[PDB]
């Protein structure tokens, strides 16, 4: 078994790459992507592109290149489900894109033609994710995440989102592109992220702590399904 | 020297994969691309998806793959200029994304972290294809192409996109997500995309002529850079 691990946390990525036995580096389209055995587990490791595509170029070149049996894509998201607080870590179930609109020819809304309305993360991943963050005494709370090309700031944006996808529970900039393009492979994902900050509600605080415990969680994570 | 085309236009890529020397198939997550000999040229032919993520995908796998030294991507476009009539031909000086908004942050709309605020074409490649569109007797419009994973069908989505790019001449889903994976890769690339309708003014009836004469126009340009 081969872990696929794509990351947007930067300090992460670090702490993972360095625990790496083995590691070798793959320089290709302008990313690089780390192999070796990560507790004797071989892992495959990307540090997430920004926006949309960045992240499908990346994914595409880590899915064909090292051809990994799943992925496991890790970030950090803001919170719109209410109930949410910084530091809880969000697992998907789906993911779907919430600025695609074709609906004008009969799609759903944020679904794009020859896909799915939303991404399915895999029952599994799902489930293992979920143990390894109980296991770190962390929160993890299931359910859609969104994304799209824009950071959203202000409330108009947020509540289009909540209009067109009152259950979704997190957003962010990457997640869904990643899920299309895994779709797309027919590899299985999950893709989780810890809450930064929540809609309606210290930096390093956050950060320094979330990329640590994203870490051990990727760990653990890949031992388990190892 | 080697050329990869990408085409939306199922027709013009039958139509170009029928004329391919030693053609080869190559099936890659999902796509499809034909290699060999185009009247004695090296090229790399692959039909796009639908959608940012999906174009970016089949052309970071062309790119990567196949290593052609340019990228010619051909489709067709809605019109925003009032000066544009069905059945032009827009080629881009330059791409831009109109559904990207990471303005709080000091990015020009529609401008990703990470990139610049727009993709240019090739300033050799532009004028090259200009010269074969002339020749072919039809009508070469020069200007900003703009994408999204949207399609504009009138009302707020067009007079927001003709308020934050004021200069964009035509609009589709693929064209800046195929610059932006070129411009990644540091690979020389032109838009070329045939007007099917304007805004405010059959579309298998306009694809019946535009793809074959889009196919030409390729055909002509592959030489004309050889
Ligand atoms: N509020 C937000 N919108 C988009 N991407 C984000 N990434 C983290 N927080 C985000
Ligand atoms: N008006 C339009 N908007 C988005 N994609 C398109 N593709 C062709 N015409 C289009």
């Amino acid at each position: 078994m081969k872990i696929g691990i794509i990351g947007a946390m930067e300090e992460e990525v670090t702490l993972l790459r360095d625990k790496i036995e083995n590691r070798q580096t793959i320089s290709l389209g302008g990313c690089e992507i780390y192999t070796g055995q990560l507790n004797g587990t071989e892992v495959a490791l990307l540090k997430s592109g920004i926006g949309k595509v960045a992240a499908a170029l990346g994914a595409t070149l880590l899915l064909e290149h090292c051809k990994p049996d799943v992925i496991i894509n890790t970030g950090s998201a803001g919170g719109l489900a209410p109930t949410l607080k910084v530091g809880d870590i969000v697992v998907s179930d789906e993911a779907r894109y919430h600025d695609a609109d074709v609906t004008a020819f009969g799609y759903e809304y944020g679904q794009l033609p020859g896909c799915p309305a939303g991404f399915k993360a895999d029952d599994k991943l799902i489930a293992a994710a979920e143990a390894c963050i109980a296991e770190l005494n962390l929160n993890a709370v299931r359910g859609l995440i969104v994304s799209g090309d824009a950071f959203i700031n202000g409330s108009v944006g947020l509540a289009k989102i909540r209009h067109n996808f009152p259950q979704a529970i997190a957003v962010e900039m990457e997640a869904t592109a990643i899920a299309h393009v895994c779709h797309n492979f027919n590899v299985p994902f999950v893709v989780v992220r810890a809450i930064s900050d929540v809609a309606d509600q210290s930096f390093d605080e956050f950060l320094a702590v979330a990329a640590k415990q994203s870490s051990l969680m990727v760990e653990s994570l890949v031992q388990k399904l190892a």
